[PDB]
């Protein structure tokens, strides 16, 4: 069977604030930090190896990777970095908090946005104090104009991560190349309802523990042969 | 036309016991982090900029690249690691201080291998106590029997390091593309020859200081408009290159 391993990032500096990150580039807190690197102790404790590792374009996710894989000793397998695994864009959320959320676009709106697999959020508009931050940053220089999100719902999120899973990491899952996916939450969800089947009911109640490695073992079609497992101590899982 | 830039990694933890370390993979010191950390806010605070970067297999290069991405705000960048900007395999004397080499090998042996561009160390055997660690790790399961290095003489690592500069980097450079290159000495060395044109003399005795950012303005043809540029304050490159100067002296 073939072994395939996920990482969640954990605790980010906008987690602290309660505010909505999503593609904006906040960085791991200490503790997120720390997590990362429980993972990775957890992954060098199995023995585990890889040869290739794909991550988001985000500083969390790939501090997360750099993180694990300096636990391991395997800093020198190629990375490769990719937009479509990113969270999920929270739009005119970004960069909100709880409380201000709830203010500015009240209860209703905030109970629909959560429970729907497909209802977005808001627009980022081109007065929305993040706008210029992310959608005029140069890594989604290449992206055509109608791939740049203003804003996301989770199925929009799955739909865009999805091809780069058929593409790329697929054929090399096929070569026998042992993969690493550091990524987040929405965007390995993706990954998770493909290989899985799952509803849209099953993957919204689907939430991955952060910085712990979750491990698949696929057959020659790529399908789960069991559950997803989790490596490290008991207590931390 | 176009610009590039090299960083050279700082002090390693062998360094600290004046071991050869060559291919043996080791980690930066506390003082080697913090030139990395110097050369990337040098590279901040000037507002530089990359579209693709190249490092070794090596850990100390991957991780002076890491610290500079971190720096600038470039994490996102896409990286490409190769063996061939890896650091000269010193064969032999991998893992010796100078007394063991000097002991081992002879004081006729030691000037001809300092003073030479072509003359290799020994070969490092399978009874050496590096050759499973360094031979046989996976990360060179690809290389061909003929690829990989038993020893190298600085003439063979520019040898190897330059078809990966022209195969790999060249493209790059000619779409436009801002490369980053963290490497070692030697490889760099190969490098700073092809470009400047130098003789292996002046190669050899060239001071490359480390986690000082090393730039090239080139013309079309990837000619350099100056010799190599320093990055960071005048009077700590100035320093730095003094240091660097009496060591080679
Ligand atoms: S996302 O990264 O998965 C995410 C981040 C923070 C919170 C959530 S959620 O609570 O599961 N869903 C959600 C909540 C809210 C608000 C709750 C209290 C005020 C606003 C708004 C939007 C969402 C959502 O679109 O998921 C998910
Ligand atoms: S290498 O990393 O560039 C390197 C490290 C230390 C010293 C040198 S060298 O002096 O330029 N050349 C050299 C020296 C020696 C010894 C000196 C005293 C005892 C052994 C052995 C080999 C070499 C060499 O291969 O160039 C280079
Ligand atoms: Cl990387």
């Amino acid at each position: 069977a073939y072994k395939l391993v996920l990482i969640r990032h954990g605790e980010s500096a906008w987690n602290l604030e309660n505010r909505f990150s999503g593609w904006y580039d906040a960085d791991l807190s200490p503790a997120g930090h720390e997590e990362a690197k429980r993972g990775g102790q957890a992954l060098r404790d199995a023995g585990y190896e890889f040869d290739i590792c794909f991550t988001s374009v985000q500083k969390r996710a790939i501090r997360t990777l750099w993180t694990v894989l300096d636990a391991i000793d395997q800093m020198w397998l190629p990375v490769v970095r990719t937009w479509r695994l990113n969270e999920r864009h929270y739009g005119g959320l970004t960069g909100l908090n709880k409380a201000e959320t709830a203010a500015k676009h009240g209860e209703a709106q905030v109970k629909i946005w959560r429970r729907s697999y497909d209802v977005p959020p808001p627009p980022m508009e081109p007065d929305h104090p993040f706008y210029s931050n992310i959608s005029k940053d140069r890594r989604y220089a290449d992206l055509t104009e109608d791939q740049l999100p203003s804003c996301e719902s989770l199925k929009d999120t799955i739909a865009r991560a999805l091809p780069f899973w058929n593409e790329e990491i697929v054929p090399q899952i096929k070569e026998g190349k042992r993969v690493l996916i550091a990524a987040h939450g929405n965007s390995l969800r993706g990954i998770v309802k493909h290989l899985e089947g799952l509803s849209e009911e099953a993957i919204m109640e689907l939430n991955l523990p952060t910085g712990i490695p979750i491990v698949y073992e696929l057959d020659k079609n790529l399908k789960p042969i069991k559950p997803m497992q989790f490596l490290g101590d008991e207590e931390t899982v």
